[PDB]
């Protein structure tokens, strides 16, 4: 464990419900990322399946119109995590 955390969260393209993410991996070899959305009112999900090593870049589906939500990108290195790298956008 103890692994430093993605960055530069940023967004792709994006969908009136969908939204893609682009950021930039940590400084530690990794196998896997976790990246969590929020919105207002709701509690967050998780992007699943859970992102493919090598990956700067994951979409998330679901989503709400006129809503900016929040994600929450780590970095995974077998099932063990990294700190957080947030941002937020609307679809």
């Amino acid at each position: 464990g103890h692994m430093d955390a993605p960055s530069n969260l940023r967004f792709l393209a994006t969908t009136p419900n969908s939204l893609l993410v682009s950021w930039q991996p940590p400084r530690a070899r990794i196998t896997g990322y976790i990246i969590k959305y929020e919105k207002p009112g709701s509690p967050p999900r998780e992007v699943v399946p859970r992102p493919r090593p090598g990956v700067t870049e994951a979409t998330i589906t679901g989503l709400e119109p006129g809503t900016e939500y929040t994600i929450y990108v780590i970095a995974l290195k077998n099932n063990q995590k990294s700190e957080p790298l947030i941002g937020r956008k609307k679809t």
